[PDB]
């Protein structure tokens, strides 16, 4: 069984939150929904990994940067960019960059240049599908707020809105509203920034217990995911049906997405996440040829069999991967 | 006299041809239309004189990379997203880079992650304004195709073109196609890459010379500069409109263009260029603040004052050089 294509599907690094918390003066030094340097380090030994998988263990690719051979793309985002440069000096790092004819390193400690292509989300023909904030909510109260775990939550946390609101700083009516709150606590935890004044340890961990799960049970729903994830999922089959026919020069494309482009797709692979996917995660898809003419995709999240459905595990057939986005 | 804001326009560093030329066995490592080792080195050499000039000399920007200070946007192209990202090394060089809280750096050699946005031609708000090469026809058609000087020089070598067909093996019907050609024997002179057996070296220094000239004459009409570069100039004048108000963080814009945005650039100010960008050209907008809410904006091309006959010179104001680009 020989690797004869691959697509990563990667989740930027650590980041900052998207949001200030009205009630904490907290400068957050990257920037808002910046890259932190542990995110840089985060995906930088992604890349190593990917580079002793791809290069030392497969040879799938070579062992300096070839045109032709890879495409990497990533959304209209400084942290996807950002994530990608840094994933791709892991894979092709410093002393394997090019060499002018005298002999000497074109830039300093021979690092390697690789082209990161991208297209704002409304113009995106690769990763993102826009959807009308009118037509996703009309998808959300459908399959999601309807749902009877989603009202049970809520019905929990139905009367701390007020004092979260009011400690938070910003306001709070619904799960919904609490989803990006908590996401923002969750990294004040990470970074050990200051809490909203007042706000109890235990309701900390409520709010962003309640955050990751209300974020994975509006990507729960298949119908949502494949609204979300069609065109990425078209395009991920075409890639890995044209790298089956071993003609052309590539062998590898990488996707620098966020946690909501992970999710969406195992979802619409019907395995949703019951867990919000961690900084430096990826959904990989490795094509192998059995020399026979049985082409197998094996997908795998952080390094775990998926488990699909249509393929009873996580080994699916080339057409039954096809036959399954169609 | 206080600089405040600027703006860079660069061509990317060497490249590879478009188009190998069939009657010679040479192969291009990079693949077609890419960039080389001696481009990345140009690119970066620039990075470190933009470095001196925006960081050492000047304080427009700070020592190490700040969030919400620099804006790079490239073309939807390897070559001007690797040069983008190789001069962004001279500008924000390794030891520049961020570290863990442990302490070592969070990149081998503390390397600075620099974001270069970028979109598709046909989907590009900022840099490529996109023209079905339909409507590219009637333009040249209109305004180029029937000046004297466009027939003339046609007239001069269209008995060469079948003989020039068969050497390089490119067909060539009219002074466009030759164009092409002239930028790929221009691109083996400069590697050494061997010429086609037979084609004279009088003739190649004329294809080169004829196609480098048909290519100038192409963005020289003001006409043709509006269509292509009215979209650039308006972000231009608005990044600059920005800075003058002093309210962003916003320092220094970086966009990866080619030559032709340079020509096509300078084209629309009045100011069209006789001979083609060299490799890592640049053409820069500094916003000065006269201390006084006078902002005056001096325009370079390769360090050098274009003189703009509505600003009757470098240096225009402000608010002149908004309206310049509104009157299009
Ligand atoms: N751990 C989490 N808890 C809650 N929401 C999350 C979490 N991770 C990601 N999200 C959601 O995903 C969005 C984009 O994630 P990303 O760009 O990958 O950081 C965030 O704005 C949240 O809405
Ligand atoms: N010396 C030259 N001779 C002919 N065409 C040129 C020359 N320099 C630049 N060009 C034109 O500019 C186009 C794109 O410029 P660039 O991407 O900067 O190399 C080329 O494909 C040519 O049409």
């Amino acid at each position: 069984d020989k690797l004869i294509f691959a697509v990563d599907i990667i989740r930027h690094g650590d980041r900052t939150p998207i949001v200030a918390l009205p009630t904490v003066n907290y400068q957050w030094q990257e920037g808002l929904g910046q890259l932190t340097a542990e995110g840089m380090q985060q995906e930088y030994k992604m890349g190593v990994a990917f580079r002793k998988k791809y290069i030392e263990e497969s040879h799938l690719l070579p062992e300096h940067y070839e045109y032709g051979t890879i495409y990497v793309r990533s959304t209209d985002y400084a942290r996807t960019l950002m994530s990608a440069q840094s994933l791709l000096m892991g894979l092709y790092p410093p002393g394997t960059g090019p060499t002018i004819p005298a002999g000497t390193s074109a830039l300093p400690h021979a690092f390697q240049p690789i082209p990161v292509f991208s297209a704002p989300s409304k113009y995106d023909e690769v990763i993102i599908q826009q959807v009308d904030r009118k037509e996703r909510e009309k998808l959300m109260e459908q399959y999601v707020f309807s749902t009877r775990e989603w009202q049970q939550k809520n019905n929990e946390l139905k009367d701390k809105y007020p004092l979260w609101s009011r400690l938070t700083g910003i306001n709070i009516d619904n799960l919904g509203d609490l989803e990006t709150v908590g996401h923002t606590l969750y990294i004040h935890q990470i970074h050990n920034a200051p809490m909203p004044e007042g706000l109890a340890s235990n309701d900390i961990e409520t709010i962003i217990n309640s955050a990751e799960w209300a974020f994975m049970a509006q990507e729960k729903p298949q119908q949502i995911a494949n609204v979300y994830s069609s065109k990425l999922m078209t395009n991920i089959a075409d890639y890995l049906n044209s790298g089956s026919m071993k003609k052309s020069k590539l062998k590898y494309v990488l996707l620098s997405a966020h946690a909501t482009t992970i999710a969406s797709v195992l979802s619409f692979l019907g395995a949703p996440l019951e867990k919000s996917p961690p900084y430096a995660s990826n959904v990989n898809f490795s094509l192998y040829d059995n020399g026979a003419n049985y082409y197998t995709v094996k997908i795998t999240y952080n390094g775990n069999p998926v488990s699909i459905p249509a393929c009873g595990g996580s080994v699916c057939e080339l057409q039954q991967l096809i036959n399954l986005v169609h």
